[PDB]
């Protein structure tokens, strides 16, 4: 279930439109993955994880992503909490919702991986990273 299993900033970005200081529950989210130009990437895999935990357990996943670009993004086959390319393209934006998840989930860290010509690899902090908390 789930594999999946260096800081600070890259050219690729997890941001979520509005800049949102904290989530409520039941909101949903634009979650966005960019590459400055002219960078771009082949492959992705985002996920939502409550704080320190390592997401090999489905508990871990919080809230629920919903699909806006079917042809750019699906769930992954042999890890469904996790959002990744539905083909291997060149791109510079991909865009999914992010429904918050009940009060009393606590800290959720937003994270993301890309490949381009090397692997970015998911990180505790840094570009690819976004951690929301309640309040």
């Amino acid at each position: 279930y789930c594999s999946r299993i260096r800081e600070g900033y890259t050219e690729f970005s997890l941001r979520v439109e509005g800049d949102p200081d904290f989530y409520k529950p039941g909101t949903s989210y634009r979650v966005t993955l960019s590459a400055a130009p002219p960078s771009y990437f082949r492959g992705f895999t985002l996920i939502a994880l409550r704080e320190n935990r390592e997401g090999d357990k489905e508990e871990d996943h919080a809230g629920t992503f919903q699909i806006i670009d079917e042809e750019e993004t699906q769930f992954m086959s042999n890890c469904p909490v996790a959002v990744t390319e539905s083909t291997p393209r060149r791109r510079t934006r991909i865009q999914v919702f992010w429904i918050a998840p009940p009060a009393g989930t606590g800290c959720v860290i937003l994270k993301a991986s890309i490949v381009q010509k090397r692997i970015i690899y998911f990180q505790d902090e840094g570009s690819l990273t976004k951690k929301l908390c309640e309040q």
